[PDB]
């Protein structure tokens, strides 16, 4: 057999860390001439649970989709490595600097659009996929400005009408109302999710922030609190944001419908 | 617990044509290009030559390499479905009205590079790959600008140092001079295929183009002909090209080195 995407801790050069997070650290390295980010592990079921989430990027091959290069299968320093985005996550890019003379209407529209496309990805794979987690954070920006979408840890496979498990995890600011009230949610979860980052692209705010998560689950989830949009905001934008924020799922657009509204808003 | 590469024919919606057959097509949302399987080729050889191509491509994960999205399996129309890369073949590009203008040395020089990432990664992979159809119509670029290399049909894993049984094939505007003659081929025979790449970016000229096969068989494969170098060339962009000229595939330098000449040179 061999499927080539396993890969030696040995022939890996590692570099300056660009992020951190629960599960491990994450660093740029060299590979072969190749520009690569490492996921490595704290050095547990989780070993099974490893495997999930690296068998699991293997069944993605879109290009709005974090590109998977192998992975590190050996203990004590398991990694998933895959591209390297040299412009980090989207939201410390929103917030940093300068981004209005950079960051333009017409290119953070365009952002949006890319991860619509790549969302539209995962609700069509056979089972569907369902992130769980859409931030602005896992949000990764390309050298060219192409955002491609990231971290699918939480990530877990929809084959039935609803979600399974009730691992019910992820970033509060973000999550729909239906999953901070932990009651069973679908792909449509995500659309909400994006609800909010259009928001953040189309605003240039921070969601909440003043709210901790306890707060957050409260008054989102439980009280019927929503993000505020400005009335200078553009209807067309103001109506795609609030149709991801339907209190009925279902009534939320599908990802491939969300292409066909924002499509026209580009130029 | 299953591919999730392979699709049926009628999930495809087939659009306009691209070259020959190809085709876009959107998928599932998705806009992929489709390599079609012609009727007259659905036989026991041919169709296992279809299935290396698809073992191949998934053994395949880089920036620099098209994206296999997935495979048809099914007939009629087994094909190769990837992500589509909307401004076309290199040689296209290269050869169209008001090219200079289009592009710039720099912008020239890094499409090289990219060629250069690509090739590096293939020959890096264990066991290595060997393109043997290296050559502008099989570079496609991306919508941003970025090249990335198609078409393994005759794509070969090298174990020996050698490719065992060497079949005759390619095209000879952009063959080594020992495969134009059927010998023993190896990764540097790509080496040169790149020279010949790099001399079309560095002059936008047609190589050869006034000799037909046969006559570039006997000047390059036999005669120790070689393209024209320009007076005004810049000397260390030649010195590139010169490198993977050399008659001793030995003498030409690895896709790695070749990027370390490039690099510099791109400012």
């Amino acid at each position: 057999d061999g499927d080539d995407m396993d890969i030696p801790w040995c022939d890996l050069n590692i570099k300056e860390k660009i992020g951190a997070g629960s599960f491990g650290t994450v660093h740029r390295a060299e590979w072969h001439g190749s520009d690569v980010a490492v996921k490595i592990l704290m050095e547990a079921e989780r070993v099974n649970e490893f495997l999930r989430e690296v068998a699991i990027m293997k069944r993605l091959r879109h290009p709005n989709i974090v590109l998977f290069m192998g992975a590190v299968t050996q203990p004590p320093n398991l990694s998933i490595v895959t591209e390297y985005l040299s412009r980090g996550s989207l939201y410390r890019l929103l917030h940093k600097s300068g981004a209005r003379e950079q960051l333009d209407e017409r290119r953070r529209l365009s952002m949006a659009y890319d991860v619509a496309k790549g969302m539209n990805y995962l609700h069509n794979r056979n089972p569907p996929i369902v992130h769980r987690d859409l931030k602005s954070p896992n949000l990764l920006v390309d050298k060219k400005y192409t955002v491609k979408v990231c971290d699918f840890g939480l990530s877990r496979l929809k084959a039935s009408t609803f979600l399974s498990s009730k691992s019910a995890a992820g970033t509060p600011e973000w999550m729909a109302p239906e999953v901070l009230r932990d009651e069973p949610s679908n792909e449509k979860s995500d659309v909400y999710s994006f609800g909010v980052i259009l928001w953040e692209l189309a605003t240039l705010q921070q969601p909440w922030g003043n709210l901790n998560p306890a707060q957050v689950v409260a008054a989102v989830g439980f009280k019927c609190k929503r993000l505020e949009i400005p009335r200078n905001l553009n209807p067309q934008v103001a109506a795609i944001i609030e149709g991801c924020w339907t209190n009925e799922p279902w009534k939320r657009p599908s990802f491939a419908t969300i292409m066909d509204l924002l499509r026209p808003l580009i130029k």
